[PDB]
């Protein structure tokens, strides 16, 4: 039987998860019955079909009404309430909610989607506090099913960490620096503004804006051998999506470009064969749009010095590629809700 | 005896208005004394000092503390209530409320600062109707003090408005057709996203967006003879500040593109000098950045075909000239109280 | 027996073209056999295959050698000889030039084709001269098998000259002013540098850029009878691809906007089908990448005033659309050789 | 008495550099008194005083006739020849050439300028082979007055090697990785073109785009001690103009974040004065232009990881920054030109 599934936030992730399930509909375990969204169904579902970035839905008819959109004849329930504890997944009987709303990161914020009535409650970001966060393909085969919240980590956090696993257990990382060349996202501002953080506050398509990561913190969750062990930062710059982190470690077993590059190949053929994706061609972002794989190794840009300092560079498409994950992780879910 | 004045909304328009009345103040029957924001001190005058488009603020040294923003030993205090009706007008002595956020151009909206205890206000925007609207070297001196709630127009209006009020004298003005090709504002979103326009959904900083403009209405209202005369469209492009406005009319007297720009020379050095600029220079959006004039013709693009067919372009830094205008507008409510 | 065809600047529309005749030789009388550019054939190769506006080409693979692109097992010889008059057109065998250099639009520029041994050259910009013009769905079914030197305009030409058409032949245009508020191009300069046109020479990614637009003479060569009768200008802004064009005409018998959709509409259903493309959807430039029409008539957009002054509005993707032209007209152009 | 300048390719480094020493002249030991440029000089006037990202020259009057550029009286002569060997270096008197083209970065090249008449030769990049590399602030003591070409190094060499020499003295470098985000310049293409690098190639303002550093090989050639022990890469992103690089060094002795912050502050108030700034600000790069410091350290990002792992972020202005320093450079020659 199939796992029914709500999506709270219908906004860049929650619509690049929605088209994701969309073309993955042949085998999932998952039903998308329910959305619930700032806006109003004839809205979502002209945003749905027409995306500046992935262009306009062609595989199935979108169409909408007062209370539903259609994707194909699926028609999927619309409600619009700013405050989860009003929701009606009791009555919708929804057992998974997708929280891609940015606003419901803690505990007890998304676990007012369970006193609402859901089941499991997935959050598309890291958590706030005693969150279990996964990354796919690094620890989600620790997943327990009696977990009612968890984290699907950062666009960040799931292009780094499969690497870093697989650098770690070949070479030993023992200190590592990251930077993400991060594309512009809805938390920053259009035109200067006021927000939280003074640097996201200024003009997007404008400006280098250094911010935080969560892979900073995140990586060091997913593989707990490297807790505290890693640290880094964002550069915000003017493309809408596709991103690139750079990554500089300290390793304990003294290698060169060539071996680094080696180990990443194989990984990505066997162990980690459709999460990370192995690259010698001379790309540029715009390449990666679309791309499935949650990194790719850029191979041309891996340097080694003195033995044990390693750099690798590595591209994702921060909203599709994280959003493929997003639909594994609930997939997982699923299989083993028990 | 000065005129107090308060900011509701410290946004690109409120913020850009203090940085013009910074630079005047020493000829101003104005005192900026309080701001209204959705943010606290601390931010808005990081805001005010550091600046995308304007630059680092130079003339006066800028800090906050907890209850205010100091602007050169200038102390303007700060309040942070979405709700008009409860801001400390009354305590704080506020005469004129500059209405920037947006939100309240209806005058049961705009009035709320009057209960709250401010004695008039000024719009910056067209109002949703039954409000004055005044452009300043148009119409502003029909602006009668008996009247507590205006509009300043838009930034299109401004622009527009007094060169077909030039062009009418003349010409005689029948019919006419505008669009501006206009930056992208904060009312549009930086990603796709919901919206209740489907085109300023889009993602702003990548698309060329077709929309409505204010001119399109509220030239008529400042030039009354030309009520219904009068319609047109903008274009919102990937520039963060400076638009141009393309003006095609049909009209009366028939005449050719060397005689137009003398007609509108002849105004810039007369009765519009100060709002209107005559330019014969080969220039580019960038160059007109923190232009003074309302519009800036650009002469070697005027064209005249049958002698009725007539089309201008003029330039207008719609953040800064507005806000320019704003200001004397203020200005001219100050002298005219009573 | 195939029209043999090489292609002269393997550019933005060289490849283009490239890719539009690689999705359409099924059904052609043209076989592309050779391509001359300033870059050798592992770049162009490159090129053809990794594109940032069309994305990486899909259906075929695309090799080179140091002779050849392979396009599928298709092989295209290539050279580099920026003087047409040593090509080895003769020994290529090569029957028609795609002239999409940009340098070579006179007709003595273009005959160095002809010395060198090709019969026929199709320009892929305004001639500078005593060269037809033609545009498909306007007049290409006036093309003359003795001419041997042909223009197939420019893109804002084959967007304006089918709605006028249609336009003219409904209303009776008088006069028409146009404005393409259009993407920037090669031509422009990424940073401020030289130019024989001064604001052409300025950042075309920062700037809106007053500058002339070929369709202002050209749509009245492919209409004879409105020869002297329109103009216009366009605004480069800062988008990579897609353009819109506005055109205000002043026409002869009086009309309202839903009787223009209406002609516009019937007509894009008949007599200009697959040219004219009607839109009553509430789009912006990224929906249009790759749309095959010459013109979308944006119906929302239209407007009148006082029944003889129209407004329409119609997007074309300048890059793809255009080459899909130029296309029909070679395919035309072999169809009647003698 | 003075020395005599020409400059070699009026480009963006080229006009800063005229813009530098016009803002200088009151002190300088040099005389521009020659330009050679691609373009002619009313061309080459208006883009000196229209710069989209200096803004407009207001300190003296720009014009021009058929031979000259004038900046308040001061006649430059103009020439416009491609082949160096042609210019006329002997009549003019040139002391010293300023090699501002990119094409000319050999010796053999730059040799050109010496043969036609001019005694020196101030390359403003990185040099091919055989040429002293200087970077004012940490090496340029050590100029031979003998030496006819050297190397100002590029933008990137100059922010890095001043904060690499501060960290290598107090902590002892012995590796290090950098990566600078950067602005893209006029050596990348507007669209999709041929280019010797397939990566610069791809459309500039619509791609993070990888590529090589200069800074990667030269800050060794300015700290030899360092040689071979240095590597890196460059991010072209959408921005005109100001660039940030992150380097990541494994250091020798122990440190902490707040150390190597305070090294480098006090190195900014005494042996680095004006070459590097120690910023604490919260700031992006739009706040950045037109700072002429060699490197704004922004200390809120510096990091360090157990003990020898350091991570360091600094901001510079690679037109303004940079071409101020090759006026001190030229500057530090003339007063050693023995
Ligand atoms: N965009 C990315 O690259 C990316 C990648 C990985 C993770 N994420 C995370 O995913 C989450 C969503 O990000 P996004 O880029 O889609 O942002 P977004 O702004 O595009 O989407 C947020 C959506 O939630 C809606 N919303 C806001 N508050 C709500 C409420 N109280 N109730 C219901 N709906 C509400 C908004 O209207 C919007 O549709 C964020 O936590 C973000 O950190 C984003
Ligand atoms: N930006 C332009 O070019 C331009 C030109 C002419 C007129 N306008 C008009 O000026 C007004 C403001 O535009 P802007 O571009 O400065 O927008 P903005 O979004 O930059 O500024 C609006 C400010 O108001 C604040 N705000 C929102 N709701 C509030 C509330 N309830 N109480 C207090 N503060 C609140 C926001 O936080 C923001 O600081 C709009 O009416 C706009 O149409 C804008
Ligand atoms: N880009 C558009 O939207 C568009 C639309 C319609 C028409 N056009 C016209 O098409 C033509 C090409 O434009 P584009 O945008 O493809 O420009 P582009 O600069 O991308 O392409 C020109 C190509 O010609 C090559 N080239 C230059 N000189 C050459 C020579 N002497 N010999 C061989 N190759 C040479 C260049 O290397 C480049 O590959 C121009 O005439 C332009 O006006 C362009
Ligand atoms: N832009 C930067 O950020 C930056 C920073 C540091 C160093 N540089 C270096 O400075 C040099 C110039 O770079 P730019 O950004 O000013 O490039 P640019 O393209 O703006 O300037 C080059 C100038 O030289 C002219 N030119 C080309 N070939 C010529 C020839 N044979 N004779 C005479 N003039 C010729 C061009 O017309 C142009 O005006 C390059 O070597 C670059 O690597 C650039
Ligand atoms: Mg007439
Ligand atoms: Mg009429």
């Amino acid at each position: 039987s199939m796992v029914r599934v709500a999506i709270n936030g219908f906004g860049r992730i929650g619509r690049n998860f929605m088209r994701c399930w969309l073309q993955r509909k042949a085998n999932s375990k998952l039903e998308i019955v329910g959305i619930n969204d700032t806006s109003d169904p004839r809205t979502n579902a002209h945003l749905l079909k027409y995306d500046s970035m992935l262009g306009i839905f062609q595989d199935a008819e979108i169409t909408a009404d007062d209370d539903c959109i259609y994707a194909g004849g699926h028609a999927v329930k619309c409600v619009s309430d700013r405050n989860p504890e009003n929701l009606p997944w009791s009555a919708w009987g929804i057992d998974l909610v997708i929280e891609a709303t940015g606003v419901f990161t803690s505990r007890e914020g998304a676990s007012k989607h369970l006193s609402a009535g859901a089941k499991k409650v997935l959050i598309t970001a890291p958590g706030k506090g005693n969150i279990p966060t996964y990354v796919v393909g690094v620890n989600h085969h620790t997943y327990d099913p009696s977990e009612d919240i968890v984290s699907n980590a950062s666009c960040t956090t799931n292009c780094l960490a499969p690497i870093v696993k697989v650098l770690h257990e070949a070479f030993g990382i023992q200190q590592g620096m990251m930077t993400t060349t991060h594309s512009y996202t809805g938390d920053q501002r259009l035109l200067d503004a006021s927000h939280r953080d003074l640097r996201r506050a200024r003009a997007a398509a404008m400006n280098i804006v250094p911010t935080s990561t969560g892979a900073a913190k995140a990586v060091g969750l997913v593989i707990p051998e490297l807790q505290g062990k890693l640290n880094g930062i964002a550069l915000r710059v003017p493309t809408p999506n596709v991103s690139v982190v750079d990554f500089v470690a300290q390793v304990e077993k003294p290698t060169i470009a060539e071996q680094v590059n080696q180990v990443i190949k194989e990984a990505s053929e066997t162990t980690m064969k459709g999460i990370i994706h192995y690259s010698e061609l001379e790309l540029v972002s715009s390449d990666y749009r679309g791309h499935n794989a949650s990194s790719i190794l850029d191979a041309s840009l891996t340097m080694v010095l003195g033995g044990n300092l390693v750099k690798v560079v590595a591209w994702y498409d921060n909203e599709w590629g994280y959003s493929q994950r997003v639909l594994d992780l609930a997939e997982h879910m699923a299989a083993h809700w028990a």
